[PDB]
């Protein structure tokens, strides 16, 4: 037998960072869950008990509130590609580290009418995510984020002149309630190392700004005629907005809502033209996926 | 032995609803969890299998849908109450009904700076709630609460001057972060039934943004001198601004982030004045609980 | 206004604890979730800022590891009992303690079939409880509890005879599915002080173990009527078998599995007698209460 | 813009089949959670609004249940394999089906000292899993694998000789807890196709059980010199056992244990030789991974 891969390193880091301007007594907050993976020639702690090849875990996570206290934190494109280099510059037996970032959403709160100095709401679940693989020799490959935006729409979707079979029981329809999580990626160019990714700083957060724009305008203005159709116009204004994108990915349940049929009880009509209540659906759910490209 | 107590019913109903206006084009939607459990003369389902006092907990789930189809779901104290009278009107051994309902937030969404028609976005998962006790010869016992509501600030809390012994390793300390998970309770008058709690209603929506409010602006505003004291400052406001409230109760965890040590490195500086990175702590947390009321 | 209630303390406090025989090298873990809430003359932290009565909920954490190396942490009430003891006696101010106790499963390995000596498993999510209230001059009040324990039974249920009006749909049945989450608590009678707990410490393994026996035969062998009916034969049976128990709670979802119709496809039979593949529900749920008592 | 790569399917389809053996009376449950994604020619339901191209979602999830209801569920990796094929030999235009399929533990009752016909207990939550891959003209990838699995050893594990630099502050040590939840996958080389799959069924089952009591049993004796030394000995062996395995996939969490310095209070002593006492860390976590493969 023989190792084929190996990576490990510290998974679930919570790690929060504030900001205060002294001129302006402003505080703004930062709070992050980590994960660093390194691979590179580690195999002997493997097959021969040698652990003289490896960083602790431990280590690494001190690395991380370290390096933290040392550097921005923001965009998070940028701390993890910082993150990341140390590892392979550090170590000389370490060839690639992977860094994983889920941001956590702290809002300003507003105190009638104007902004808090020191103050935070958490509005919604919604995360802004980074993945930077950082591999000796290749560069540094970012993929940006945001998941967990739940959206949902109570008309304007239709799904009719689908495939009908032996196995099909669904009744087309031109009026629907179109409901789900959005998980959107953009991956961008492979940069050649570290002073190329300050070079573009400006354009993270632009970029998720307007992903996250796309998104919802696109799924509030489309008639939609399938989750499928509604996606590819979200990730084809993406592409043509941000030329540093290679490929933008979206994956999309579809959380079913159902109609009631009342009739059984004296006539009541809560069908078609005349549903008002309905029932959603925990599971299944339909998932869509695709990633687009450029021509 | 004997029946002591006994109730059953139907758990985890979700519900959506929505209106339509005609004349405008706008529909508002709504999304509930309910549960409705019922009491009564229904002791011989246990000790003699007799089935025939049963309502079918399957039943009572139709009775939901039902229900929401013919009234308003909206404020949740009414829509309550009202599923909770039909129970004891309709059936002559049951004697209270226990309803509780959890608000899921559909916020309508803004495209280009305006209201959108038929577009929601989930904004959090801060639930707005109701208990509603109906029982018969007793009235209608509501409290209403918010939760989830999750806060945090950065500076402007302090906690010190607790009682130091030898089970005490505690600093004291004149600037901390607070943060915390807001469960507040306000619990109105006893009503004597249906008709009262009409006459009431614009008193719902509007006591639920005071309680919102005046949680969010003590919190920014105090300079805390404990999760104790604040709360009590919360509590206190509500119960003067509603004369229909009788208790105010707040649950409060006391979610921690605490200082890293760093100077074991280089002689890094990141504790007291020059704390920057902190580590948010997963667990324990204090729990912190209180009950107001009127002199 | 005026404080009506308060309690405060630490909630989720982790505890792990193993034993150590010299002899035959035999080790036993434990490890419980721990909180701890008091109550006493506290108001003024409330009201006036007075941190001089607050045992801080930092203390209580440090408390709480103390206790457990000083003391047995088995039977869970008895080192319930002992906690909460420590907390009136200690503080002249506190006047009540409450503990709750959640342990976690570590089941000792069987390797080649024989129990290896410091290896365990996690068998299940099933938790056996504990909730102990101190109150000081009334002694100790004991329930304990086991939640998480997940069953099915594929026949011998029924469910009919039920009422039947214009709200239900339900059809009767003389064979079906039943599955269940267990959460059943026995509650002691009241006992003096720690004294009189530490004289009865045998019968806590021992009615945990019989209410856990009695539940699940009674489960396996019922031809049930109903979740009602079978419940209550459950709580009949471990009254009998241990007097110092008062008495019995249980609380069942009644989670449901519904017959697919697959009739629509080249007449393929799947209802009644010929039922084979079912769709389990994931809400909504029954939800089925009982306490029973002594004459 | 160009699509890259597209799948879509169903999700989260909870499905349970019961086999009733009419002379025994013995019956036995199995519960599924399923998800199928479909690829192929569907690109114009992106680009074009074509819905003419797609199998509706609702249509896989009725497949689901039909299958279930006509082929046996049993092995995993058989049920997996009939419904992949079954898309890609269907429709013309559809050439991959990817199949995941999660089996929920119903174990049998033991009531007596003797098994139960007909009652059944989840006994944990660890699973068992497969993946299946069905690509048109390019065979049938099977990954199968358990999770879920928590197991704890309280001696018998060290951690010394590891890098240490100025980024280090871990201690070294010969006696730990070590604890962790195991993910283990093995690839079985590619088949041709069902005939082949079917050809293989009895090694499925006997397969899984082997790497479950290799992973027990590496576990409970191995003098551990880290979680990477321990993980390789089980991988090896597994493939030394069934020789139409490919690779061996481990992904370990570390899941830390504390030792809690109580010397502050009284002296007391509960480090090193004297630990007694410990806290588990919910976070942060060590991750280790490694994938073995033939020389
Ligand atoms: O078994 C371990 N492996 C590791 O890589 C490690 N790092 N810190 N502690 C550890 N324990
Ligand atoms: O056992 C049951 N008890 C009930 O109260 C009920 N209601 N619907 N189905 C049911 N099954
Ligand atoms: O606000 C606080 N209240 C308390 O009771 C406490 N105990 N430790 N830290 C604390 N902070
Ligand atoms: O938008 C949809 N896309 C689909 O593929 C599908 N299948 N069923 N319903 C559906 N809705
Ligand atoms: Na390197
Ligand atoms: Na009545
Ligand atoms: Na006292
Ligand atoms: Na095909
Ligand atoms: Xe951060
Ligand atoms: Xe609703
Ligand atoms: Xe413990
Ligand atoms: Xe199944």
């Amino acid at each position: 037998s023989a190792v084929k891969a190996a990576r490990y390193g510290k998974d679930n880091v919570r790690v929060y960072k504030v900001h205060k301007d002294e001129k302006t007594g402003v505080q703004t907050v930062y709070e992050m869950t980590v994960c660093v993976l390194l691979e590179g020639e580690i195999e002997t702690s493997y097959t021969k008990a040698d652990n003289s090849v490896i960083v602790a875990t431990d280590s690494i996570k001190n690395t991380i509130y370290i390096t933290a206290k040392q550097n921005p934190v923001t965009p998070p494109e940028l701390f993890g590609s910082i993150l990341g280099t140390h590892f392979i510059e550090k170590y000389n037996h370490i060839h690639a580290a992977h860094v994983n970032i889920v941001c956590h959403r702290w809002t300003r709160m507003d105190i009638d009418g104007k902004p808090h100095p020191h103050s935070f709401i958490r509005d919604s679940e919604e995360k802004r995510n980074v993945q930077v693989d950082v591999v000796e020799g290749k560069g540094i490959d970012i993929k940006s984020s945001l998941s967990g935006l739940t959206v949902l729409k109570s008309t304007n979707s239709q799904f009719w002149g689908f495939l009908r079979d032996e196995y099909t029981t669904l009744k087309e329809t031109w009026d629907r309630i179109l409901s789900t999580d959005v998980d959107a990626t953009w991956q961008w160019k492979n940069f050649s190392g570290l002073q190329e990714v300050r070079s573009h700083v400006p354009k993270f957060d632009a970029t998720w700004a307007t992903a996250r724009e796309v998104t919802l305008k696109t799924f509030a203005e489309d008639n939609s005629a399938s989750v499928q159709a509604t996606m590819y116009k979200m990730a084809e204004q993406i592409l043509a907005r941000q030329q540093l994108i290679e490929t933008v990915e979206y994956s999309l349940p579809n959380k079913h809502y159902f109609e009631i049929d009342l009739s059984w009880h004296k006539g009541l009509q809560n069908t078609g033209k005349n549903a008002e209540v309905f029932a959603p659906q925990s599971d299944p759910n339909g998932l869509i996926k695709c990633t687009v490209g450029r021509s």
